[PDB]
This record gives C-alpha cells, structure tokens and sequence, in this order.
C-alpha cells in the first residue's frame, strides 16, 4: 500500500517523499500526463504503469511486508497480488535512489498545465 | 492517504509505523475486531471509525498536504475530504505519541483469532 511505499523510499532514498517526491516533474504526484521531464520523472510515470497493469489487484491500499537483506528491500511472501504491488514498489525506490544524481529542484511544484505533450503510453 | 499517514506516524512517534503500528493488539493492522487490547489498540480503533465516518471520501488514496507550525502537525488547506482525512491522521498520530508510555511489545503480533469479543461499535 501507499504506507509501504512512502517507508520504502525514505529507506532507500534518505529523503521525504512528501517533500521530494509529491510534486515533481509530470508525473511524481497526482494525474501524470505529457513527457517525463528527467530520469526521476520517468520512476513515477514507470511505477504508474507498474500499478496500472494490476487490475486485479488494488495496489494503493493493499498492505505487504517487506525487509532487507545485505541492505537491499526483499518484498515478503505475501499473496501474488501483494508480491507484485512489493515489487512495483520497490522498483521505484530503487530507481530514484540510481537517480539522485540528477535530481533537480527545479521540477518542484511544476504545473500541469506545462505537461502538455501527447502522454507517454505505457 | 496512507503515505501521509505513515509519515505523520514516523514525525510524531519517532517510530517505523511498519514495524511498531502494523500487526499490534486487535485493530493495529489489517481486519479490527474485538476489544482494543490497550490505549494504543484503541487508538487505531478510533482511526477505523474516523475513516468510516467518511463514505464520501477516499480515506487511504487521497493525497493531502500538511507541515508543522510550533513543532505541532497542522493539516494543509485541502479539500473537504483532504481536511478531514488529514484530521483523522493527525488525531491518530498524535494519540500514538501520547500512549507510547504504554506500547507493549507483547501485542505486536497478536492474533486475529483471540479477538474474540463482540467487536465495539464506532
């Protein structure tokens, strides 16, 4: 669920989702749409898909464990549909972490309305 | 939603609400039923009847903002739902804090099976 995800990365990012994640780019927030706008972008719009290939499943709200090993997030032994919400999870946890590097502030509050290319299919 | 949620639970308590506040008495996790089993069980007790009490709303997918004034949790100005939502976060976190006193380890993995009693009504 949500819960995780937001614990998922702050654990592997040190940063707040809240404050760094929330409202970023075109798609780091709510109602993505046009081109991401860098790599960080691209995690969303990527975990967006992920959740959006579950149907079956209700990915926002369905809780799971997760833990580490050596370091690295290894999802629990949970029902498929909370292996594959875990997995989606962690992908974009990952993914931002790889991406620090070129994270920019900039992107930050950026409107919608700028967002206004033909929006990426997933 | 749950991603504020775990947050304000981190911000306010100082602990993993995936570790502490996830699988603990009768309504700390998923499925409540029963009698509360202490001050913090029924802290969540009290957060399932606040998110009840808004069929209108979308309690664990809504994203809200919110930020501290004075060291206190002041939910954002959002929709009538996003504020509610957000109060029902805020009383809950800060109950946790308040009862932290009491926490027990004992209850963190209670099982669903010993709560047994006709479950309290909201």
């Amino acid at each position: 669920s949500l819960l995780e995800f937001g614990m998922m990365i702050l654990g592997e990012t040190g940063k707040n989702p809240l404050t760094s994640y929330s409202f970023y780019g075109c798609y780091c927030g709510v109602g993505g749409k046009g081109t991401p706008k860098d790599a960080t972008d691209r995690c969303c719009f990527v975990h967006d898909c992920c959740y959006g290939n579950l149907p079956d499943c209700s990915p926002k709200t369905d809780r799971y464990k997760y833990h580490r090993e050596n370091g690295a997030i290894v999802c629990g032994k949970g029902t498929s549909c909370e292996n594959r919400i875990c997995e989606c999870d962690r992908a974009a946890a990952i993914c931002f972490r790889k991406n620090l590097k070129t994270y920019n502030y900039i992107y930050r509050n950026y409107p919608d309305i700028l967002c206004k290319e033909e929006s990426e299919k997933c």
